[PDB]
């Protein structure tokens, strides 16, 4: 249908509707704001979502190869790019730490939780039109809904406990109008089985489906390669933890090559440890296909997920434990999020003591006039939800 | 008795013939505890401590002979000066009254506890027992002699040993007859200790007396006006005769301004502190003779020192630039405590945060965060609070 093209609102651009939405979403703010989130490494979530793009691509590619009954299916170049690009925007600053403080202080308003930021976001915070956001393509819009439903479908009481705040995922209650816009051509019944839990939602369109494994991919791997320069693990540990487990792991590739790539990953020379990357990579790649979704959806973007090999599923879930095991749950990244969840939740609690007065003034005027209907908080949240870690470094010196 | 030769857990070389006391006293400057003294110093005051001991031990065998089989070795009393302020946490007694106020309701924090727990806990020189030390060494370190449920500004803690650390106490003191271990038991304050600890505790009080004086005068922290209303006078009056004789000129030679005249002064001090320590009976029917006599200072001599040392406290520890800094350091371990204690997993080093998922199957895992805490440096603490909140 056509409608998957259209937008909520010149003679020589012949581009395609994705191709517009993959060159706003490059030339946003929000976009931009990924580059800020003794050595030489620079990799930042932009980067993290370039590499997802580019796997994201080669996932289509691979699909198109030994799929072709779903060749006017699958999503073009520039969409699953404009997914990859985008998945990353709604993101606070310090990462879980500033998202387990905003959740809290929006206990009373809605929540706080980044892929409902990132629908936010595109939807109506990027200010590239006066009203809707980005003013993306509605199959766009639908590719980035990773949970399709509110969050009132998906309270903790009682020094904060990072286990008791993290939030539930969808999308707020004060966007539903956009949301209402996206699944409108959809018929009732694919509709009421969109919002279907597992709260957590258990469905997605196939274009979303791609970019969760390009993204799963991109996480698992990239991030190992610095991982092992920078010495964050040894040989040792890689042995123990990741290497062991992908010689049980049930897929033949990674039983055969394990031993090899091992070695290259410690050969101590980039222009090796590139050709073990790849070829992960690859394997993963290589082992995707489209079947068809358990629920009787009729819309053939429902109908349809992108799903690995089991086997190499195993290897992929390996990886993403190693990087979460080495790279993430450290002591020396969870303060720095500490630290961060403290800063967020002070700067909350100063900025809604007085909003108009302490709020810049143009963030100030958006205070006033959501108080019409009693959103205020949401305004103080998408302005810290919005600032990097040094404009909110910067925001609470001036405060304290 | 050899039994107080012995060390909890049982080899040596055939060619080390030290006595058990030389490789104490090895341990104890190999171990990171005593490292750290060095940044918290307390490490020259310790090594000060530990050459008065020996001048103690020296004079004492030179003037009642009929004690000489039964004081310190130089080994020995060495060690339990260079192991006394081990527990000490950072910021001194601003940490320790936070880190009590945070365990309160867990056996609470205190220095000489935590002594104790290092040297047969915590220091990793053995698998299970800290540094093994000897029994009769691990006796002179129980200035307080008594279980912290027993002796339990508002929250100076009271002195005493951790009931976590039960095991280690019944060890060192097994080898004791019914009535000496009762009467050792005897805020509520212990009034006994060991030989070995007497003679200690003389060490660390001349060496807080007057080796703290000498910088305190250089550093212009005290002027000779408030010198001679204070200290000065009140020296004048003290009932010892040396004291009353010699301040005049002391007084002149402390503020000479040159330092080999200065240290004359000192060292005439020191001596004069030393030379009035004789071991007398202890005031109590103890059956063993290590705890039956202590040393002590003749009481007008003693009289000067605490002269000396309310001198020290009023005018270089109770000023306000120091007391800012301690109400600071309070305020920085109760921050650490409160994060670290929100998530114990998350935060603590990774080994660290393992003796604490092991500890917790007996409940005890604020005592894992509060050893962690008490073994900071200050300079780690600061650095670890940054972390944490700036
Ligand atoms: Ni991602
Ligand atoms: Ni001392």
């Amino acid at each position: 249908n056509p409608e998957w093209l259209a937008r909520n609102n010149r003679r020589n651009d012949h581009r395609s509707p994705f191709q517009r939405d993959r060159a706003r979403i490059l030339h946003s703010a929000a976009f931009r704001r990924l580059q800020a989130k003794l050595n030489d490494f620079h990799r930042t979530r932009l980067t993290h979502s370039l590499e997802a793009a580019q796997i994201g691509t080669g996932i289509v590619a691979q699909i198109k190869l030994k799929q072709p009954e779903f060749r006017e299916l699958l999503p073009s170049d520039s969409l699953i790019d404009s997914l990859c690009l985008a998945h990353d925007i709604g993101h606070p600053p310090y990462g879980h730490g500033g998202e387990i403080a905003l959740n809290y202080m929006m206990r009373d308003h809605g929540g706080f939780e980044g892929n409902a930021q990132t629908f936010r976001i595109v939807t109506s915070l990027e200010p590239y039109t006066e009203h809707h956001g980005m003013n993306l393509s509605r199959r766009t819009l639908l590719g980035l809904l990773k949970y399709p439903a509110l969050l009132s479908a998906t309270p903790p009481p009682a020094q904060l406990k990072a286990k008791d705040w993290s939030p539930a995922k969808g999308i707020y209650d004060c966007d539903l109008a956009s949301l209402d816009w996206v699944l409108e051509p959809l018929c009732e019944s694919d509709r009421e089985l969109l919002g279907q839990m597992r709260r957590k939602t258990r469905f997605k369109s196939l274009d979303c489906s791609i970019m969760e494994l390009a993204d799963d991919i991109a996480y698992g791997v990239h991030d190992l390669e610095d991982a092992i320069v920078l010495g964050m693990v040894t040989r040792a540990q890689w042995q123990e933890a990741a290497a062991a487990q992908l010689a049980e792991c049930g897929d033949p590739w990674f039983e055969e090559h394990i031993a090899e790539l091992s070695e290259m990953l410690f050969s101590g020379k980039h222009y090796v440890r590139k050709d073990a990357i790849g070829g992960i990579v690859n394997a993963l790649l290589t082992s995707i296909s489209v079947k068809p979704v358990e629920a009787p959806f009729h819309n053939e973007l429902l109908a349809f997920n992108a799903y690995i090999e089991p086997h190499m599923g195993n290897a992929l879930e390996v990886l993403k434990h190693f990087v979460s095991q080495y790279v993430i749950q450290i002591p020396q990244v969870q303060r720095f999020e500490y630290k961060g969840q403290q800063l967020i939740m002070d700067l909350f609690e100063a900025l809604s003591a007085d909003p108009e007065r302490l709020l810049p003034q143009a963030t100030g005027e958006k205070w006033r006039k959501a108080q019409e209907q009693d959103e205020g908080m949401r305004v103080i949240c998408d302005y810290i939800a919005a600032m990097t870690d040094a404009y909110a470094q910067r925001l609470h010196q001036q405060l304290f």
